[PDB]
């Protein structure tokens, strides 16, 4: 038998569903979110990481001008400067003050560091949802573990569940991605082979390990100071190494809906949009008919307390007669009142305690113990803890319905403004009356 | 959970207050003043003798 149902998409809230079959006596399931999962597609554009400029040895031509030759390395820069003429730590390394030239050069490649110390840039498709969930059956709890996409059935307790996928397909992630070790970033990074000095991406190559580098850095080559061997340059420094102090938050501390975040894979969790359909083909083993279950009369329901504090507040008494003794299934008929027990044990002529969570100011609402309906009102106090660390229990509350009993006031001015405005329409009625029967 | 209420300023009547708090059994306190005690703070002027 397939029941079937939408709890929110709230994670850590224990939600409770009545499967009325017909003909059987009622069934209860408690079931509760224990981690919603969604896990982008992942494809990777680029590595980024800290470059390392290469300079080897200039190339001081004696008495003469070398000349630059091209090559293809990934920022290759070359320059020829004439008219130097360096000491060495022991005497002039030419034989004459002039004619001679430097010929420096300088190209720019990955890190060693590039196979450990780098972000990776990715597109990030579409999202496969995957849900835990915890379920009261038969009693006792069990835990199922499937994809939310609407398939991929699971089997536990020789019950099947079929869950997701979710009323909203919204996830954390843009559709451009980078991370860096625990954290991942919403950034629009720029083009593979377009990425621009002292920025995010101004060294790329296709993968870590990837041979090919691509490099803009606006490595300049400058003449180097008079008497000296070295080959000074002016480049923007590494813009790898510039956002790391610049990131900003990551997705784990800036994400809406509450979710977190994490990287290896990348997924985000429990997020708190939307909400999920769950089905459930329970065996016919799992039912008991109708006349086997205790069957309950003279029903009465009594309030002790209650209070709309987010955490079972009130709770409440009911005295009953019951046929014979067994468990027996409890559930609550308005929305704004849930309760915590899903079944209890009865017997005989006795009550039973259930605890139950509200946001209204006067409790009133429709309890039903096996098919066994019995109606009860609370006045309720309000909580004295301004903010509490847990989600609340109870349903939201429609602000301008289910308003207090007490509330009367209402009915007493529509009421007495309404008697005024009928006798001021029953006064010109009849008077319009008279005067049209003089016509 | 604070509660706050004045007793008369009389030593050896016990007084009951109601801690009349939702959720619970309502809780009575009995107190009585066993002796209130004004020291003046005072200052020495002179000696006579």
């Amino acid at each position: 038998y397939e029941h079937v149902t939408v709890i929110p998409n709230t994670v850590g809230v224990p939600y409770k569903t009545l499967v009325n079959r017909p003909g059987y006596s009622p069934m209860v399931l408690e079931m509760e979110l224990l981690s919603v999962t969604l896990e982008p597609t992942l494809s990777l554009d680029y590595i980024t990481c800290e470059y390392k400029t290469v300079i080897p040895s200039p190339y001081v031509k004696c008495c003469g001008t070398a000349e630059c030759k091209d090559k293809s390395l990934p920022d290759y820069s070359c320059k020829v400067f004439t008219g130097v003429y360096p000491f060495m730590w022991g005497g002039a390394y030419c034989f004459c003050d002039t004619e001679n030239t430097q010929l420096s050069e300088a190209h720019v490649e990955k890190s060693e560091s590039c196979k450990t110390e780098f972000a990776s840039a990715y597109r990030a498709h579409t999202a496969s949802a995957s849900a835990k969930l915890r379920v009261l059956y038969q009693g006792n709890n069990v835990t199922v573990s499937a994809y939310a996409n609407g398939d991929h059935a699971v089997t536990v307790k020789d019950a099947k569940f079929i869950v997701g996928p979710m009323s909203s397909a919204w996830t954390p992630f843009d559709n451009k991605i980078v991370v860096y070790k625990g954290d991942v970033y919403n950034m629009d990074y720029p083009p593979f082979g377009a990425g621009r000095p002292g920025q995010f991406g101004d060294i790329q190559s296709r993968t870590p390990e990837s041979e090919d580098v691509y490099a803009n850095t606006q490595l300049v080559l400058q003449r180097p100071s008079a008497g000296t061997v070295h080959v000074p340059y002016s480049q923007a420094p590494s813009g790898f190494k510039y956002w790391l102090k610049e990131r900003g938050a990551s997705l784990q501390h800036t994400a809406p809906f509450g979710c977190q975040i994490a990287t290896n894979p990348v997924r985000a969790m429990n997020c708190a949009v939307g909400n999920m359909p769950i089905s459930i083909d329970i065996p016919d083993a799992a039912f008991t008919r109708v006349v086997d279950a205790p069957s309950l009369t003279d029903m009465s329901c009594e309030v002790p307390a209650c209070t709309h504090s987010s955490d079972f507040g009130g709770v409440a008494i009911i005295k009953y007669a019951a046929s014979k003794k067994g468990k027996c299934a409890v559930h609550s008929m308005t929305n704004a009142v849930t309760i915590r027990e899903a079944e209890i044990e009865v017997e005989g002529n006795s009550q039973l305690q259930i605890s139950f969570s509200t946001a209204l100011a006067s409790a009133e609402f429709r309890v039903q113990v096996c098919s066994t309906q019995v109606h009860c009102a609370a006045e309720c106090h309000p909580p004295k803890d301004h903010i509490v660390n847990y989600p609340a229990s109870h349903t939201t509350l429609g602000v301008q319905d289910i308003s207090v009993t007490a509330m009367s006031w209402v009915q007493k001015i529509t009421g007495g403004v309404g008697l005024v405005v009928a006798v001021a329409a029953l006064i010109l009625i009849v008077v319009l009356c008279v005067s049209f029967s003089r016509h």
